């Protein structure tokens, strides 16, 4: 039941002056209680295109493949809408041929811009995978860009240390914190 | 191979490359095995991106999934030279073994070979060059990265050939990205 002292150290990805307006919201959204069998992390990624493009994409619980690599395809159902319980297949591309990934919507507030998931079913190393996400706004006295945030809490594989589990997990987040990044600083350039 | 431009390559580039691509990037595949080619224009200097491409003991310089990478302790940057890999994946327990088969500086050809270690994908062979294009004024660098895997049992060639695409087109990315930067800060 222990906590996650997360607010105390700079996330790479952002400089000091961004990490102070975001105190708040990673002690708000980004700890969790990881203590037995379990690791968590937070990461960062600096977007140059307007909020409201970000979360946007970031919204999709459907299209994950818009900013996740290693999608093959996601199946949400025809009953389905975007809504706290909603269920997406996800078949994953990996080195293994029948490899998919049943996750459930945690989170999805689009006033504050938070969203979050867990994963309920599949075959993985990463058991009681559960994410928050959360979209942020900087304006340094003058340009104007947005921050996004990630973390997760997940069960250390047995046999396998928590560095391994981590250092993995936060390199499939880091590369889709920049994939999303490119997408939608893609779509603002052209406005 | 050539029955299909590689992503990332307009035909002008193919046209410049077709003999490049025969020279280099064409591999004895059968059953049980399959092969791709990826291109990744960089928009920095031929002797910036082969810098980095060359180094044969820096791999992470522009590879993702690399807890670490050790070569020998008489490093010769040498055809044969051995490094040994850590792999971030699913497992702590992801190595591989792999020995330098060709390096031109002249050229600009580098390859290597994956000869032991643990994981699904045995047999990996791959080879990358690079090269300059030149389409109205603006000069910019071409990287080819081609490989031949014995795909698994059970794994379809799209299903294989679409997980070894990623990675390599992955690497392709964060390499134009570490030598753009490169060249922008000189
Ligand atoms: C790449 C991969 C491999 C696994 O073994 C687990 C799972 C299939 C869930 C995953 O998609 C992991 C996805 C993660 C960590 C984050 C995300 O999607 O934002
Ligand atoms: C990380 C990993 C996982 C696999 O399943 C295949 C293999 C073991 C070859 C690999 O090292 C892949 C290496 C690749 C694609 C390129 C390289 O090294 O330039």
């Amino acid at each position: 039941t222990t906590p996650t002292t997360h607010h105390l150290t700079i996330p790479p990805g952002l400089t000091q002056p961004e990490f102070q307006e975001l105190a708040h919201s990673i002690s708000e959204f980004h700890t969790y209680q990881v203590g037995p069998g379990q690791c968590s992390s937070l990461l960062a990624q600096r977007v140059h295109a307007p909020l409201p493009t970000v979360w946007s994409v970031v919204r999709r619980f459907d299209k994950p493949q818009t900013y996740k690599h290693f999608i093959k395809s996601c199946h949400v159902e025809d009953g389905f809408e975007m809504r706290v319980g909603c269920l997406r297949d996800v078949n994953v591309i990996s080195g293994l041929p029948a490899e998919t990934s049943t996750e459930r919507l945690d989170i999805l507030d689009d006033e504050r811009h938070v969203t979050g998931f867990s994963i309920i079913g599949g075959e993985h190393r990463l058991r009681n995978y559960r994410s928050v996400t959360t979209v942020h706004e900087y304006q340094n006295h003058g340009e104007i860009w947005t921050v996004v945030l990630e973390s997760y809490v997940v069960d250390m594989p047995e046999g396998n240390t928590e560095e391994d589990t981590r250092l993995f997990a936060d390199t499939v987040v880091k590369l889709n914190l920049q994939k999303l990044a490119s997408v939608t600083e893609g779509m603002a350039r052209d406005q």
